[PDB]
């Protein structure tokens, strides 16, 4: 079925929980095994280690820039970026698992889970997958960003994989 993966994330090293994403396959494919092998690592390179770099509240937490760690970077399991599969799943509201990009076509690894409805997002950014579990860990991560997107604390995926 669907993949279900997981982030476990703290702030400055302090746990904050959980979040438990499941992948929808059944619709993007190509964009849900992008995510599930970054978490898994096995491909030698994704998400653990990486952070939430940019986190709006009232808007959403971006994460995935495992290589400069500041917005600008990221890769794909299939080369440095890949398209848009389909807009097929919409912004619907609060946990929404979606990918940010550079402009259509650019999928790599950066993504970002919702804490509100961002429908002006629909049909620029793939969505792929939904919050199962964790949406209490979301709403600490969210806590712990500004307006700019600056975060107040260091926010890590100090583990990630996939549990199905």
């Amino acid at each position: 079925g669907n993949p279900l993966v997981y982030l476990d994330v703290d702030a400055n090293g302090k746990p904050l929980g959980r979040v438990v994403l499941e992948l929808k396959a059944d619709v993007v494919p190509k964009t849900a095994e992008n995510f599930r092998a970054l978490c898994t690592g096995e491909k030698g390179f994704g998400y653990k280690g990486s952070t939430f770099h940019r986190v709006i509240p009232s808007f959403m937490c971006q994460a995935g820039d495992f290589t400069n760690h500041n917005g600008t970077g990221g890769k794909s399991i299939y080369g440095s970026r890949f398209p848009d599969e389909n807009f097929t799943l919409k912004h619907v509201g609060p946990g929404v698992l979606s990918m940010a990009n550079a402009g259509p076509n650019t999928n790599g690894s950066q993504f970002f889970i919702c804490t509100i409805k961002t429908d002006w997002l629909d049909g620029k950014h793939v969505v792929f997958g939904h919050v199962i579990e964790g949406m209490d860990v979301v709403k600490k991560i969210e806590s712990f960003g500004s307006k700019s997107g600056r975060t107040s604390k260091k926010i890590v995926i100090t583990d990630c994989g996939q549990l199905s």
